[PDB]
């Protein structure tokens, strides 16, 4: 169909396999979720943003912000806890509780607040123009892996894609990629055929390196201020 | 056995601007590598493949010979393949000395030392190899990434989910009368000269080039 709904759904957990509460921290003046939320509100696309958090402050910080959130239960922000499990925790949630029908989920990483309203809307764009099942925001890393080598038992390499791969020119070679975690577009329908995130008509979103930025650490977050702040004097 | 170093510097880029001239740490960008190459006890040799004046300039004035490299082997649709059968056809014209292997070295690898370059050549000798390459294993495997689909769709490049190395640039020890026969890098007898993250920099930007400079300091 020719005009579909989405909704965004920003999944931001309390606890951390680190000793940092990432989501919550100051990056150039707002706490890090909001650059995400606000990347989801800014878009054109996005009828409704959805933050499925255990946490009391990313709550707070959410629904003043304007986004809805979701209250998810402890099993689901453990750290053994599965993204499927909380996608379809999410689905199930907005099908009792939500009225509107979505088409699409767009699913947004608080780590990832580089990516903007901007990279959303072409990404749902791309999403709609191929017809996607899936879209998947990703980068090409600088050292391509189609240039790369697998070692033999005999201790020689050999080229991972072909022989002539790592002598060829990028350009003449069909694109790898990385996920960045910054979004996942997906057909709610398709997702709960398989219980699981579409294997067919996926694409990629292409970002840049420099976009692809996701935060882990406090020098993550310094180097991210660093840039904002470079684009703010200049 | 006897070795050329084969430097490839081009005038054009498609970014930074005057790349292989640029200062890191005193010297230009290329001055780092011309000095490793001739730093080296195994190179006899030091040669600059250019189109450019100053890359040139700045060669001649570090004591490396230059090959004038023409128009269209300058360009950025030229083959890597076109450009060192080139220099072998010079190197044949203007060189009356043997040379049993060629180093390939990129100016934008300007953390790989003349200590680098004699351990890749070591490796070369020891293992009878046919190619030695300096490689380094990525912090993302490269087996892990997804690759595009003629149709436009992505799917994982190895399978749907062995040790990987990804090359780094920096060094390309071959046999000279070898690539001649077969006109490409040799396929079989190919063993890799493994560095760290660290020491594989490659300069495409400012930027790289600035965090080179800070951890040179
Ligand atoms: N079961 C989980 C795991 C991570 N997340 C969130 O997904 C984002 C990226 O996860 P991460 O790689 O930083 O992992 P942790 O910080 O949780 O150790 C973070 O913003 C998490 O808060 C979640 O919502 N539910
Ligand atoms: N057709 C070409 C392309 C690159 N090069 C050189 O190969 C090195 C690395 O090239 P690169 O991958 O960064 O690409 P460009 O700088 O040419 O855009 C540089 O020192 C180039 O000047 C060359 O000699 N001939
Ligand atoms: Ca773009």
């Amino acid at each position: 169909f020719m005009s579909n709904e989405y909704v965004a759904l920003i999944t931001a957990r309390g606890g951390s396999k680190g000793l940092l509460r990432k989501n919550v921290l100051p990056l150039h003046g707002i706490p890090l979720i909001g650059w995400t939320i606000k990347a989801a509100q800014g878009c054109s696309y996005i009828s409704k943003v959805f933050v499925s958090t255990d946490d009391y402050e990313i709550a707070k910080i959410s629904e003043g912000l304007g986004a809805l959130v979701i209250n998810r239960p402890e099993e689901l922000a453990t750290d053994t806890a599965s993204s499927i499990d909380v996608i379809l925790h999410a689905i199930s949630w907005l099908e009792q509780k939500e009225v509107q029908k979505y088409e699409g989920m767009i699913l947004l990483q608080p780590t990832s607040p580089l990516r903007t309203s901007h990279h959303i809307k072409e990404a749902i764009e791309l999403y709609e123009k191929t017809a996607a099942k899936f879209v998947i925001s990703v980068f090409e890393p600088t050292h391509t892996p189609i240039k790369s080598y697998l070692e033999n038992d005999d201790g020689t390499i050999s080229g991972l894609y072909s022989n002539e791969a790592p002598y060829q020119r990028r350009q003449d070679l069909p694109r790898a990629y990385q996920p960045n975690g910054a979004i996942y577009a997906f057909s709610i329908d398709e997702f709960k055929l398989n219980n699981h995130f579409p294997r067919n008509k996926v694409f990629p979103y292409v970002m840049s390196e420099v976009e692809s930025a996701d935060i882990d650490t406090l020098e993550d977050l310094r180097k991210v201020e660093e840039q904002l702040k470079i684009k703010e004097i200049n």
